[PDB]
C-alpha cells in the first residue's frame, strides 16, 4: 500500500469497477478498497452463480444469496417466549438484544433491505436483469432539450451494455421461456409487448450461462501486469472505508480514513480524487459519519451544514410476488407438432414430426427438442425437455402499465423450495412499482446506537406514499393476479404477495442527484459531483431521483460514466 | 496436462491434501483432479468462514454450509397438493421428479446424507472438531501388541495433528466457555472430564480465528514455484473422474478415464500409483463404476467378483440436539465478585471488584472484562460482553457414556434462527453416538438410474441396528437432557431431538480397512491398498471400520499418513 | 359422553377449546408489513381485538381461561381425582 | 386436550402422553388484579395477572420434573417428533 493515488475507489460492486475500468484504462494511479473479501474463485469479484454445480443445481443458489445479505435495520423484538424453564434466565423488558437497532419504529422500516460486504458486492449474486428506463423513470441530464437529453442516455447506455455484455438472446431456444413468451404476445397483442428480460451474461453451451458480475466490467486484478504493462491499479480487501476528511473550507477532500481488518490498523490515505461506491446505505453512512447532513434522529429546528437533502427523498419499490403451475392447455400445446406412435415404453412408440410443416405451430428446433426427450424418456409425462431453460420475459414499464415485470424463474427464492410439484410447470412472477420520492422518507444514522462495523447505525423512517404510489401498487398486484392467470394457476405456498418492504433492494435517492442543490433537493451534480466539493464523486443507486420500476443498475453504471467524463476533463494522471 | 503421473489422486478434500502434502513432499510427481471448482479465494481450499463479515454474522455461516450440501438419494416425493387450480397440469401418478431417485426406500434411508463438490471439499465449511479415537472405537494397526498399536496411533495422530494445526487453547478466555466448563467440571467431579473440544483452529484476534481446511494442509499451488522449486505438483479443477481401468488379472490399474466438464474432453491418464480420496460415498460410486464390488440392487445368489464387501458395514452416527437457555444462578454467578452499587444509567452508579482477591470465584481477566461489560453498557440487563466467543466444550466418549459430545455454539443450526432470547444465553449440545457395523447395512448403486454427473445413482438401505447401537441411542438422548438441565432449560424451538439419519455426515465404513479381506470382511489393507491391486489405495471415513461416536476426519488422516509411509517404500518418484 | 366423540378422541379437543376463554391477552405486537400500500394501517399497537392494555406480556399467565357453561369446565375436564398427602394439603 | 395439529404418520396405538405437574409457593407479590377502567366482555373489571414462578424452591424442582419426565418417559419410548419435552404457556 503507497500512501498517495490520483483516485481512490470506496467499494468494488459493479459501479466502482466503471470508474476503475475508465480511470485505470485512461492512466490514472488507481487503489480501489473493498471492506469484504476476495471469496469468489480465481475470476476476482466474478458471478458465485457460474460453476458447474450451481448451474446444475440452480435451487442451491438461493443459500449463497441468503448468506451475504445481512439485515440493514432490525427493530428491537417484542415476541413472547413464556415456555422457558423457570429456571432459566428471562428478560422483564423487551431490551437490545442481539444486535438490534432501538431508534427502529417497527411500522416504519425497510425490513428486507441488505448489505453485501465482498469484493465484487451484489454483482456476485445478482439477476443480471439491465433494462433501460424511458424517459418516465429517467432523470434530466439536459433541461429543456428532450431530444438532446435523449441522446445523451443513449450513448451511456450503450456502453454501459457493452461493458454488462447485455443481451437479449441468450434464452432464445429455449421451449418454456418461448411457451411463456407467445402465449402472453397473443394475449395482449395490440395491447402490451413482450420480449426477454435484458441480461448481462453470455451463453457458453446450452446447458450453461456465464452470468456477468463486476469482473465481467473490470477484472481486479492489480496493474501493472503482462496484459496492461502501463497500468496503474491495486485492489485492498478487508479495509473498512470510515470517513473522507473535508478541509475546514468545506472545498476539497483531503484524505480517506481507512481500518485495515486484518492487522486492525488505521491509515490516512491521500488521493486527488475521492470516488465513493459502498451501496446506497453505505456511501450514506461514510458521508454522514465525516459531517455531510445530520448525524441522529432528524431534527428540523437545526438545518444541518452541508447536504441537507442527504439521505432524504429515498425511494424503494413495492414487489409483488407469486408462482404459478402450467395449465393443462399449455402443456398440451407443447408437443401439437408430435407424430406419437402408440404406447409409452412398449414397442410400439415412435415419436416423430415433420421439418418445415407449415401446419406446425413451433419451429424446428422446438419439435427436435421435444422428440428427443419424448423418446429417450418414454416413463416421463411431461412433453419439456429436462435441462430447458427457464423462461425470462417481460413486458417493460409503461404508462398504461407502470410496473416492471420478470417472468420465469430467479434464484432468489423466497420460501422453502417445493418439491411435489415438477418444477418445469413452474414459473414465478414478480412486478416491481415505482415510489415517488418524498422529503419524509428518510435514511438516517443514530448517534449512539453503532453497527459491527462500529460505524453509526442506519435507522428507516419509511412509509409508501398514499396518492399515486399506493394506488399503483395495488393495481399492479391485480394486474399480476390478471396476467399469471392466462399461464396457469398459483402454486399453493407461493400465492399473490407483496414482499417484504426492501426485500427487492432497489434502494434510491439516498445522495440524489439533480441540476441545483436547492431547488433540486440534491446532493450531487450531473457529473455525480457532490456540491461544493472539487474531488469528491458518489457513484450508484443512491444517485437516483426519480420514481423508477426497473432495476436500477444499468442506469447507475450510465451515470457513473458520465461522471468519469467530467474526471478526465479535470484531473491530470501523475507521471508513470 | 500430462499423460503420465507418478501420483494420481482424485478429491482435494483434506484426505487427498494429505496424501498430496507427503507425496509431493517426497518428490512424486502428482497430479490431483477435483469435479468441483476453486471458492475459497486466493487461499486455495480455504476455510470459506475465514472472513471477516462471517465472523461478524456469524448466523449466516449455516447459508453457505446449505449452499454447497447436496442431497445423496432423495426418495420419490408423495405429498399431496390437492389445492391447485383445476386448470394446472396434474399428473396422475407421482412420478419420478425433480431429481428423485426411484430406488430409495424412503424408510430406509440416510435422508440427511450429502456431499459437497468443491476444491478443499467438506473442509471448506467444517466445524474442524479433531479430537482422537480411545481403543474402544479405533480400528487396530498392529494386532496382538497392544503398546506397538497404541505407538503407531500416537505417531500418526500427532502428525496429523500438526497438519491441520489442532490445539485446544483457542477459546480458553471466553468468558462463556469457562462458565460451562466449570459448571459441568464441578457437577460431575470425578465421574466426567471435560475440556476444550480439540480443534484445527488457530486464533488471530480476540475476535477472529483462523479455521484450518485443506489449504492448511496442504496450499494446493501448481508447483515447480518459487517456495518449492523441486516440486511437481498440478490441480486439475472442474475434472470429474469416472473409472479405473484394471488389468486383466485385476492386480493393478492402468490409467484413469476423466472428463473435463468445462471442455467436455475425456482422457485416460497414466500415473504408477492412483489414490482415491473423492469421500465416502463418491469413492465408493467411482470403485462401482470401474467393476468393483457389484452394480444395482443387491443380490446375494450373484456374488460380486471383486471387493464383495464394498458398500456394506457402513455406519453413520446417531446425533441428538438441543439449545439451552442458561440458568439465572449461572448468570449471576458471572458477577459473584464483583460490587455494585447505585442504579445503572445514574452517575452514582459503579461496579468493581478487589484484584487478586483469593476468595473471588473468577480470574482477574474475567471480573475486568465483566467490569468493563456492565460499566460502559448500563443498558445492558447482562453481565456477559457483547463479543464474548462462545462455548467449545466436550466430555469425550468412554465406555461408561459412549458416546461424543459437543457443548456450545456449531455453525451448522437447524431451524430458523430465534432472535427473541439473547445469543449470548444460548447453549447448543451435539451428542453423537457410535453404530455397530452391519452387512445388511448398505450403500448401493443403481444400474439405470444416473445422478447429475452421469454416474450411477447411490442408494442407502440403511437403519440403526437394534441391540445395543439403539439402546445407547436411548441412553445418549437421556444424557443430553440430564446434563444440560446443569446449565439451563430447553429453548423452545430447539426441544431434544434425533436429527435426520446421515445430517452428521460421519458416514464410515463404506470401504473398509482390515487385515484380511475374508476374515474381516473388507476392502482395503492397514496400508490403505486395494486388495490384489498393487497400485490403487483409498483414503477417507470410508476406510474406518469400527463403531465410532467422535469425529473420524483425524483417524481418516491418520490413516492415510500410514498409506503414505507404504507407498515411500514401495514407488520410487520420477527424476525431477 | 356421546358415541361420536369416543368413537373419535381426536376430534374432542375443538370441544375444550370452543369453550375457553383467554383470562388476560395483552396488546399484539406483532409486525405485519407485507399489507397492501393502500390498505388501512395504524401507527402505532393500539388496544385491538379485546386486548388487555394493563397486561405486562412478560408477566402473564396467557394460557389462564374461563368456560362460561351450565356445569363449568366439568363439562370438559379429564376427570383425574386424586387426593392431596399432608405435604400438599392445608 | 392436545396442544398441536394431530400427527397422522405415527400410529396412535403406539403413542403416550407424558404430564408432570409442579407445585408452586404462594407469594404476595403474585396477584391477579381488576382494572378500574378497563372492562371485560361482561361489562365487569378487567383481570389482569403479575405473574412469575418463584425462584427457589418452585424453580429447581420444575427444572427437576422437566428432567425427571425425560428419564421416566425414556424407559417406555423416545420422544415423538412434534411433541418433545416442553413446558406449556404458564
Ligand atoms: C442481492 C441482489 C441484488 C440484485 C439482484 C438480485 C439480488 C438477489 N438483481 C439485480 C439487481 N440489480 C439490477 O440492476 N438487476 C438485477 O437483476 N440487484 C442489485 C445490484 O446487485 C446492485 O444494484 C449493484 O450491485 C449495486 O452496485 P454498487 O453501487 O457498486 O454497490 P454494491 O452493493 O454491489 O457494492 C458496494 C460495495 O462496497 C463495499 N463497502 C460497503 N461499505 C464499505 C466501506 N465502508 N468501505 C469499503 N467498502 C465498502 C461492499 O463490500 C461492496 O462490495
Ligand atoms: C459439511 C460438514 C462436515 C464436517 C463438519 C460440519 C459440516 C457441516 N464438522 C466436522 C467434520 N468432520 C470432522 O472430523 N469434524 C467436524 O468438526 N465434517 C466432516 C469432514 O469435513 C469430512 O469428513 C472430510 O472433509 C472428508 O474429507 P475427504 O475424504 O477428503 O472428502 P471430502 O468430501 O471433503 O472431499 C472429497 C472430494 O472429492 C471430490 N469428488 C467427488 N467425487 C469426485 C469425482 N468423481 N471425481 C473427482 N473429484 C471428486 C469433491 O468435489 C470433493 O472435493
Ligand atoms: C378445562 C379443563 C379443566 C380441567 C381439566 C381438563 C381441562 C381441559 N381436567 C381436570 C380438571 N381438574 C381436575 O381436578 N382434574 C382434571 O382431570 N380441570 C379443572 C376443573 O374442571 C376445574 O377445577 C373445576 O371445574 C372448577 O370447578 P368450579 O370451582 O365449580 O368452577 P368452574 O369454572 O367449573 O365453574 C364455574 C362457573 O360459574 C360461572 N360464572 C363465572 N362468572 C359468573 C358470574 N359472574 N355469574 C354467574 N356465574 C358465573 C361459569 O359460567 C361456570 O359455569
Ligand atoms: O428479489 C429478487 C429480485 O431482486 C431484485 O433486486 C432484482 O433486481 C430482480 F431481478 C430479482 O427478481
Ligand atoms: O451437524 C453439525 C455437526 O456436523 C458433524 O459433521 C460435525 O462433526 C460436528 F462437529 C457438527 O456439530
Amino acid at each position: 500500500m503507497d500512501i498517495k493515488y490520483d483516485v481512490v475507489i470506496v467499494g468494488s460492486g459493479p459501479i466502482g469497477c466503471t470508474y476503475a475500468r475508465e480511470l485505470v484504462g485512461a492512466g490514472y494511479k488507481v487503489a480501489m478498497f473493498d471492506i469484504g473479501e476476495i471469496d469468489s474463485g480465481l475470476k476476482i469479484g466474478a458471478h458465485k452463480k457460474n460453476t458447474v454445480e450451481y448451474q446444475k443445481n440452480i435451487d442451491k443458489f438461493v443459500n449463497v444469496i441468503q448468506g451475504q445479505l445481512m439485515s440493514v435495520s432490525v427493530p428491537v423484538n417484542t415476541l413472547v417466549v413464556d415456555t422457558l424453564s423457570p429456571t432459566s434466565w428471562q428478560a422483564s423488558t423487551f431490551f437490545v438484544r442481539n444486535g438490534s437497532n432501538p431508534e427502529q419504529d417497527p411500522l416504519r422500516n425497510l425490513s428486507g433491505q441488505a448489505v453485501t460486504r465482498v469484493v465484487g458486492g451484489m454483482s456476485t449474486h445478482w439477476t443480471c436483469a439491465t433494462p433501460r428506463f424511458d424517459r418516465e423513470q429517467r432523470p434530466l441530464l439536459v433541461k429543456d432539450d428532450a431530444d438532446a437529453d435523449d441522446a445523451e442516455w443513449d450513448r451511456l447506455y450503450t456502453k454501459a451494455e457493452s461493458y454488462f455484455q447485455t443481451g437479449t438472446d441468450q434464452f432464445k431456444e429455449s421451449i418454456r421461456h418461448n411457451l411463456v413468451l407467445n402465449k402472453l404476445t397473443e394475449e395482449y397483442k395490440g395491447q402490451r409487448d413482450f420480449q426477454q428480460i435484458p441480461l448481462a451474461a453470455t451463453r457458453r453451451s446450452p446447458t450453461f450461462v456465464e452470468w456477468s458480475s463486476a469482473n465481467t466490467v473490470f477484472d481486479l486484478q492489480n496493474r501493472p501486469n503482462t496484459d496492461a504493462p502501463e497500468e496503474r491499479f491495486n485492489l485492498f480487501p478487508a479495509v473498512a472505508c470510515e470517513r473522507v476528511v473535508r478541509n475546514a473550507l468545506n472545498s476539497e477532500i483531503e484524505s480517506l480514513h481507512i481500518h485495515d481488518l486484518i492487522s486492525g490498523d488505521r491509515f490516512e490515505i491521500k488521493a486527488d480524487v475521492y470516488v465513493l461506491t459502498a451501496g446506497a446505505v453505505h456511501n450514506t453512512q461514510l458521508l454522514v459519519n465525516s459531517g455531510f447532513g445530520q448525524l441522529g434522529r432528524p431534527n428540523p429546528a437545526n438545518p444541518p451544514e452541508l447536504l441537507p437533502s442527504l439521505g432524504s427523498y429515498i425511494t424503494e419499490q413495492s414487489l409483488v410476488f407469486c408462482q404459478t403451475v402450467m395449465s393443462t392447455e399449455l402443456i398440451d400445446s407443447v408437443k401439437s407438432d408430435m407424430t406419437i406412435r402408440g404406447t409409452p415404453g412398449e414397442l410400439t412408440y415412435s415419436v416423430t414430426y415433420t421439418p418445415g410443416a407449415s401446419t406446425n405451430k413451433h419451429p424446428d428446433w422446438w419439435n427436435e427438442k421435444v422428440k428427443n426427450h419424448m423418446m429417450q424418456h418414454q416413463e416421463d409425462p411431461l412433453p419439456i425437455p429436462f435441462e430447458d431453460p427457464e423462461p425470462q420475459v417481460t413486458t417493460l414499464f409503461q404508462p398504461s402499465h407502470p410496473w416492471h415485470t420478470q417472468i420465469g424463474r430467479d434464484a432468489f427464492s423466497y420460501g422453502a423450495v417445493q418439491q411435489s410439484i415438477d418444477s418445469r410447470l413452474i414459473v414465478d412472477w414478480r412486478f416491481f412499482g415505482r415510489t415517488e420520492p418524498k422529503e419524509e422518507n428518510k435514511l438516517w444514522f443514530s448517534d449512539k446506537i453503532t453497527d459491527a462495523y462500529n460505524m453509526p447505525q442506519p435507522t428507516f423512517d419509511f412509509r409508501f406514499p398514499a396518492g399515486r404510489t399506493s394506488k399503483e401498487a395495488e393495481d399492479m398486484m391485480t394486474d399480476m393476479c390478471v396476467m399469471s392467470a392466462k399461464i396457469g394457476g398459483f402454486l399453493p405456498g407461493s400465492l399473490p404477495q407483496f414482499m417484504e418492504p426492501g426485500l427487492v433492494l432497489h434502494l434510491g435517492g439516498t445522495h440524489r442527484m439533480g441540476f441545483d442543490e436547492k431547488e433540486d433537493n440534491c446532493c450531487v451534480n450531473t457529473d455525480s459531483r457532490v456540491f461544493g466539493f472539487k474531488n469528491l464523486f458518489l457513484g450508484g443507486c443512491g444517485n437516483i431521483p426519480t420514481a423508477y420500476g426497473a432495476n436500477p443498475t444499468l442506469t447507475a453504471m450510465s451515470l457513473a460514466i458520465k461522471s468519469c467524463e467530467y474526471i478526465k476533463q479535470n484531473f491530470t494522471p501523475s507521471p508513470f
